[PDB]
């Protein structure tokens, strides 16, 4: 991804979130968009973005259903115009692969969420981690999301899925994760409070990327 | 809920849903929307349901994020006239406690869904399930969500919330479960595509009724 910064683009406002992704567009080249923003202003707003911006969207949407569910979610979520979503490992095999099988039908990815960001996520998701990492491995996952405020975990997840799979990391800034040593083990960095409540969104961005630059 | 059934309305055609909804209206007060029918058909669905049906709506969005997001999400569903929404225990108690707060400013409830009824649901979250329940107890969670597919779990998560709690049920009929033995257990059950896909949703829904009178 273009300077290896994906915006998190969780404003709840369509002026407020046009704004601020314009402002910073000359700085990446992929958005993240969720729920804040979805269930705010409707699924729509996706391919507005990708039109107005030219961006990739990757649907922050942390699928953690059934399979069955979950294959309706996808099949909304890429009817919608995105080009990835995110879905959660810890409901097990057959829900990613029910993801799995509507991104290989629709010609999209899935990345598969293996350890969360917050402190919360050390209760059950991380003991977990790594056998959720070995399953996306198996099912032949190649997209993965691991955590910025945990660089020891970050790098344990880069050794079970190999220097060939992409792995996207959020918790820089707000969550107290830095650029550079999430990157170590990251391919790109997720960043969306430091950014989108800044003053100057852009300078914020231009700020990220020549930190980054220097690596 | 009326006749401890609650209408899982996961198909994804406003046309389709609402027919659905109003056949089977005599039979449920209560209609739990997931994000198959919001993704298509945008957030004011919930609302036009509760108007036109004179129902609750459980927002069954399976919350799963860092708790920050979660405040967010959790603040445009009810914003949206979810009565209650329902919540994965899985990213630990910062992100449970997110949600608790917000349905505390809104006047609303938080669903904990505890353990999945699927069968990947073996893989992770069964065995935290367990600490997932005492975590709400100690959060102090009165309303939970468990799996109809295995009801000596269903059982087990009635032991820790105790008899006080509201707990309901998901995996009746195309997954598996029966709606009598459910209800030893749980205090409504959730059926979806039992009722919905039915030729005759209306005595699809009138059959388990009868069933579950004879308790
Ligand atoms: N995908 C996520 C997985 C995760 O582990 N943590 C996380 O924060 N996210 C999301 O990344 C973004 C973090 O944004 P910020 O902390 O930089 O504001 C938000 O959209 C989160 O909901
Ligand atoms: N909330 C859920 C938790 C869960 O463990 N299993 C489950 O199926 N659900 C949801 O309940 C409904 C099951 O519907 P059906 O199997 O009766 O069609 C669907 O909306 C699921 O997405």
């Amino acid at each position: 991804v273009m300077n290896r910064l994906i915006l998190a683009m969780d404003l709840m406002n369509r002026d407020d979130a046009l704004r601020v992704t314009g402002e910073v567009r000359e700085y990446i080249d992929t958005v993240k968009i969720g729920y804040p923003l979805v269930l705010s202003e409707g699924m729509d707003i996706i391919a507005e973005f990708r039109k107005r911006f030219g961006c990739r969207i990757i649907a922050d949407f942390k699928v953690a259903d059934i399979p069955e569910t979950n294959e309706k979610i996808c099949r909304a979520t890429f009817k919608a115009g995105a080009d990835a979503i995110i879905v959660h490992g810890f409901p097990g095999a057959d829900s990613v692969r029910a993801c799995l099988n509507v991104a290989e039908e629709m010609g999209r990815e899935v990345f598969l969420l293996t350890e969360m960001s917050h402190p919360g996520a050390e209760m059950f998701i991380q003991g977990a981690a790594d056998e959720i990492a070995r399953m996306g491995v198996d099912l032949g996952v190649k997209n993965y999301v691991g955590p910025s405020t945990r660089p020891e975990r970050l790098s344990r997840l880069r050794e079970i899925i190999g220097q060939d799979s992409f792995l996207i990391s959020p918790g820089v800034g707000a969550q107290g994760g830095d650029p550079g040593e999430t990157l170590r083990f990251a391919d790109a960095i997720i960043v969306g409070r430091s950014i989108y409540l800044a003053d100057n969104p852009a300078a914020a961005a231009a700020g990220i990327i020549e930190s980054i630059k220097d690596l």
